[PDB]
């Protein structure tokens, strides 16, 4: 069987946010951000906009791109380390808000890594022949978390979503390989501070793990795939820093004009960052059917994730 | 191919409360306590231990009873409502501290049908042929959430754990049949507030819901499997009161000694709360290698799951 996207969709808040903006209350300029991270602007959700809200909107696109109806829906599963509450979660909501049948829904949390977890354990669904729309979406409300006084976060992190139909896909296509993990050492230099609920951050420490992983972690999948560098046509990293990727993307050996960047447009959006990304290739005409490509992500945990789809 | 449970390990902690305890703050007594939910003492873990210590426990017992080593794990998989931070994940935090391989770890939001949602998944990739030995948790420290205010719900919730290693059984054993679900049109019936951190609840809807759920989803899974009541050893439910399960067990027309219970020494542990009972059945000698049993969750959401496995 193949098992690949059957429908993609993606959504950014309204509010957008330039470099500018921080100066009225940090020690800040754009060139400073845009020096040490490539952001220029970023979104966030209005106030009465949660995360679910976030997702709803990547998830109806994604369904009306793959052309089915929601009652086709089988399984929902939602990728956030944001979620409006811990119960209901956001795929229970989504399963009200989108009208579908009362299908096994639930919320995988692996940080930033989340959206390539649950895509693989998607795949793992519909492999079993049981599951044959399963809906995965990766949204993050980061705005909800950052510690606007912190300088170093503040101008980082931004909201968004992205949405995928998992199922079968034409012969070929697909998921093609893939790999996780996790390396909890490094859970004190990234996490959610307890009585503060602000995210707290090791930017060295995050920065060199980064680099190494979505490097290495891409140069398997790759191999895994039985291909070389020479057969992707995207590399689409989490969209973290844009110095972060461009080393990544040595490390890994394509070149630029290979690489995907949206980070200027949305910052840091964890869950919903390679889908925002994939969802700009698609617009600007850079990604076509049966391109392969490479997603990589790293996150929170620490977690990292990696596969190598062919396209459409 | 056979997947089942190859290990399990239980874990409550140490600090007794009785119902005595709540009539210094609340307008209780142990009668009314006793009558209105079936509970006699609940567990609430130290101040200093959080839900990965409680998950941490129930692991390290059912990697012992699995016959494994640390380094056999190839993914964890936490399922509770209440996880020290969103991330790093317990998952994440399991990683380092049970000493495994840098495996994927996550954590999978379910409410109390969170334990039978991640059994299932791990069942997904085992059967992928990719994954041998699974470690999935069910955990939950709800004294963290409960409103002490609210006799309701203060009487109600305990803290535990419970863990399984999912992987390859011998011919016959294992899960045979399951179902999961969801609707999201119950979430204001049972939700975490988003503002005070503390748990709600709409006691009468959830008791006509966790009844009626409890029976059909049973009877669904026993005959999934092609059995029929009489053929099922032990009838294992949420523990989340006497009344809901009893009155779930006069619809399956079961006899007392055909469904466990321990919702008098625990409380309702949510994602905990059927590794426990099964712990106590275990113990007292009551589930032996190829019985066939019945497991059914339900929760805020809402959500159910549940299955039959033939036991060892």
């Amino acid at each position: 069987m193949n098992v690949g996207i059957k429908g993609f969709g993606a959504y950014a808040p309204e509010k957008i946010i330039d470099n500018a903006y921080f100066e009225q209350f940090l020690d800040t300029s754009d060139e400073w951000i845009s020096k040490m991270t490539g952001i220029k602007e970023r979104h966030w959700a209005d106030d009465d906009q949660d995360t679910s809200d976030l997702a709803y909107e990547a998830s109806v696109k994604a369904i009306a791109d793959a052309g089915i109806q929601p009652e086709d829906i089988d399984m929902i599963i939602v990728a956030t380390a944001t979620g409006d509450m811990p119960f209901p979660t956001v795929a229970n909501m989504l399963q009200e808000r989108l009208g579908t049948g009362k299908v096994a829904s639930m919320d995988q949390l692996a940080a930033c890594s989340g959206f390539m977890y649950s895509m693989i354990t998607a795949k793992q669904y519909v492999q079993s022949g049981d599951y044959h729309n399963i809906l995965v979406v990766g949204a993050d409300k980061l705005s909800k978390i950052t510690d606007l006084t912190d300088r170093s976060t503040a101008v980082l992190f931004g909201d968004g979503a992205g949405a995928v139909i998992i199922g079968e896909v034409s012969e070929g296509r697909g998921i093609i390989s893939y790999e996780m993990g996790s390396d909890g050492t490094g859970g004190k230099h990234l996490y959610l501070d307890k009585d503060t609920g602000k995210l707290k951050m090791n930017g060295r420490e995050v920065f060199k793990f980064a680099v190494r992983i979505m490097g290495d972690a891409s140069t398997r999948v790759v191999e895994k795939a039985n291909l070389t560098s020479d057969d992707i046509d995207l590399f689409i990293p989490h969209q973290a820093n844009i110095r972060i990727m461009e080393s990544a993307r040595e490390r890994l050996g394509i070149s630029k004009d290979k690489m995907s960047v949206s980070v200027n447009k949305y910052g840091n959006t964890s869950a919903a960052s390679i889908p925002l990304s994939i969802d700009q290739e698609l617009k600007n005409g850079k990604l076509k059917d049966d391109d392969t490509i490479v997603l990589v992500g790293f996150g929170g945990g620490l977690t990292w994730g990696a596969m190598t789809i062919k396209w459409g």
